[PDB]
């Protein structure tokens, strides 16, 4: 019998502690209210995502068809993966990047001159969840008319998404969401259908497979995956990326002085905070790790804020430090790894580097308001709020 459960009240506030038991004292852990092992050892969360063919992705298909209407990416395999993973990356990389940054930089600038003259700013709650959402619709080529109303639905769908044995009021709460943002956005993909634009949409239109192309509700599902994907952990991100430096003014020092160190505090950041902190998989046979024996069907949970904090992978892994390099260091697994590694993963880092050196050479002094953060979320984890105030 065993006392350490993921869902007690205590996890939620402080999961590190559990990190630490869990992965010397039962780093296969079984939960009986969702019937799924947590896997919290670098070793075997990386193992689980190098073997796609093993540990699937057919636990997703579960959690996500009733939201996102059609399949997702992460729910495909071979070369319809392969190519429309591709396709995906195109909208974020090359002339589409080029394209977008400049756009990016006018969002975040708007917000800064919203609050500039305020001399305070929450990162949560008044950039963040605002910058996210307009980042989404500009990847994808949706206008910021109703960015009120998607911001909204939204956060219905991903609270589906991210949430385990919600109540009968929440899932229908959640649908509601996802059937407004399908009754808003079927009709633009109709029109950019005749009217082919240079964005994320007009590449899944033009998309072809051996002279046949893809469904409107299979478009519908894919955007929704971008939309939710590109809004969700950027947002958090960001706040814990202000909040580690400020808390550690040695550090805010030298990134202050050397920009270059910016992305090294980014990629701490996400190591050290991991935003996406589950992912699950669906085990195909039996199997074993370490002496805890696992079935065809059963479900496994990779841990990915555990497996960062492992001492395996990292010296000191507890302690936030922006000069880590190269066991004493190892990739981190905030974005995943193997077949389904975040296809977002570069432009999140150039996305937040670009809007780290704007806030930084906007607002002069930077100094913590929010001195103790609390955090929320399980499956996506951040701060409530995060603010600060400047010259
Ligand atoms: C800090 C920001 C982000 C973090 C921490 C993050 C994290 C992750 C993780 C851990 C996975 C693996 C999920 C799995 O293996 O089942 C993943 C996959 C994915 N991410 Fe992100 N992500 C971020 C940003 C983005 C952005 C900006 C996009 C924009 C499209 C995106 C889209 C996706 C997609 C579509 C997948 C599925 C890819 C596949 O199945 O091959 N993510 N992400
Ligand atoms: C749940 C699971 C995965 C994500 C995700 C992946 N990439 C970005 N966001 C968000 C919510």
């Amino acid at each position: 019998k065993v006392y350490n459960s993921i869902f007690d009240q205590a996890y939620e506030i402080d999961p590190i502690p559990y990190f630490n038991f869990l992965r010397k004292h039962d780093p296969v852990h079984y939960e009986e209210s969702i019937d799924a092992y947590f896997v919290s050892k670098y070793k075997d969360v990386k193992y689980i995502l190098k073997n796609n063919d093993i540990f699937n992705t057919k636990t997703l298909a579960k959690r996500a068809e009733p939201v996102m209407k059609d399949r997702v990416l992460a729910q495909m395999s071979g070369q319809e993966h392969k190519s429309k993973k591709k396709a995906i990356l195109k909208g974020m990389t090359g002339k589409y990047l080029e394209n977008l940054m400049p756009i990016l930089e006018k969002r975040t600038n708007d917000i800064i001159n919203k609050h500039i003259e305020k001399k305070e700013i929450d990162i949560v709650n008044d950039f963040g969840k605002v910058f996210a959402v307009q980042s989404s619709m500009d990847l994808l080529g949706i206008n910021l008319e109703n960015y009120e109303k998607i911001r909204e639905w939204h956060n219905g769908i991903a609270k589906f998404i991210t949430s385990f044995n919600l109540n009968d009021e929440e899932i229908k709460y959640s649908l509601e969401c996802s059937d407004k943002l399908e009754n808003y956005l079927m009709p633009l993909i109709k029109d950019r259908k005749k009217s082919t634009k240079d964005d994320l949409i007009s590449i899944l239109l033009e998309y072809k497979n051996d002279e046949n192309s893809i469904s409107d509700t299979e478009i519908l599902a894919l955007s929704l995956n971008v939309l939710l994907a590109a809004t969700e952990p950027v947002d958090k991100t960001l706040a814990y990326l202000f909040y580690n430096l400020l808390k550690n003014p040695e550090q805010f020092e030298s990134v202050k002085n050397n920009p270059k160190l910016i992305k090294n505090a980014i990629i701490e950041t996400l190591r050290y905070n991991s935003p996406v902190q589950l992912i699950p998989r669906q085990v195909s046979k039996p199997f074993i790790f370490n002496n805890t024996e696992l079935q065809a069907g059963d479900t496994v949970i990779c841990m990915i804020g555990s497996a960062n904090r492992d001492p395996e992978a990292y010296s000191n892994p507890d302690e936030f430090n922006i000069h880590r390099s190269s066991t004493s260091h190892s990739q981190n697994l905030s974005f995943g790894t193997g077949v389904h590694t975040c296809v977002g993963a570069s432009f999140s880092l150039i996305q937040l580097e670009m809007v780290a050196i704007l806030l930084l050479k906007r607002l002069k002094n930077i100094k913590l308001k929010t001195m103790e953060i609390t955090e929320h979320g399980i499956y996506t984890r951040g701060p409530k709020s995060m603010v600060i105030s400047f010259d």
